Formats: structure tokens, C-alpha cells, sequence
């Protein structure tokens, strides 16, 4: 059906977050994104799950001066 | 509210198993049996509802069990 990096894309505009790379790992996808406010990775994770997408590893850590933000240390998906 | 009380209570309405709750001022650091994916982060979406961010998370997935994670870290800030 619809192609992991269209749902990405598509739930990243959605939930305000920016893509600096999307490249395979393996069979695996690795994202590397900008710092987030965490309620909305949230989001757009659960928006990944509901299209096929698991999130096999993430790694976050709060942004000193912003406890509701991230960095996204790691993030890797399943595709669908 | 003590924060341990509301962390145990939403870790018990989400499933997850605390085998170590340990305070660090501000911070509290978890220690997380394995879990379902989607009720980890409802629980600290929860959590974030309540007032408790999370300050720092770790998790990878089961090998066999997509959906599922080992929280290597988690902490959480008041």
C-alpha cells in the first residue's frame, strides 16, 4: 500500500516534526529528527504504529531549559 | 500527591512492572520489566498529563515480539 516514506513525511508535517535524514537500516528504517516537544513524537509515533510501523528502538533524553522537549537520540522503525 | 504513589498507580493501570522506583531529587529513576509498546507510552503520556515529564527513555525491541520493548532506561522528572 502506501510507502514507509509517505506516512513519515505525512505524520512528521502533522505533528511538527523535521526530518534531518531517513536512510534504511538493514530492513529496518533509521530517523534522525530534530529536538521535539515529546507529546508530539508521541503522537506521531502512535500515528506510525496505527499505519503498520513499530518502533523498534528510541532513545530520548530531556533538553536542558525545556523538560517537555527531546533530543532524539536514537530512532529506528519496522516498516509495515 | 507523592509522585511514587502516581507513578505506581498509572505503571498499574497501564500493566507495566516497577522493580525499582529510586529518588533522586527532582528525578526518579525506574527500573522497567518488559512491555507492550503503545502501554509504555501511554503511560508516560499519562504521566506527562500529570505533571511528571520524562527526562530520559531507552528502550529496544524484542527480538520475536515487534511490539514490544526493554526499557534500558527511565527517568522521570517532578
Amino acid at each position: 500500500s502506501e510507502e514507509p516514506s509517505t506516512v513519515i513525511m505525512r505524520e512528521a508535517a502533522r505533528h511538527g516534526l523535521t526530518i534531518v535524514r531517513l536512510q534504511p537500516q538493514g530492513s529496518r528504517l533509521s530517523l534522525t529528527v530534530q529536538p521535539a516537544d515529546f507529546q508530539a513524537l508521541m503522537a506521531w509515533l502512535d500515528a506510525l504504529g496505527q499505519a503498520g510501523m513499530t518502533t523498534a528502538t528510541l532513545a530520548v533524553t530531556a533538553v536542558a531549559q525545556q523538560p517537555g522537549w527531546v533530543t532524539v537520540n536514537t530512532l529506528v522503525l519496522e516498516r509495515s
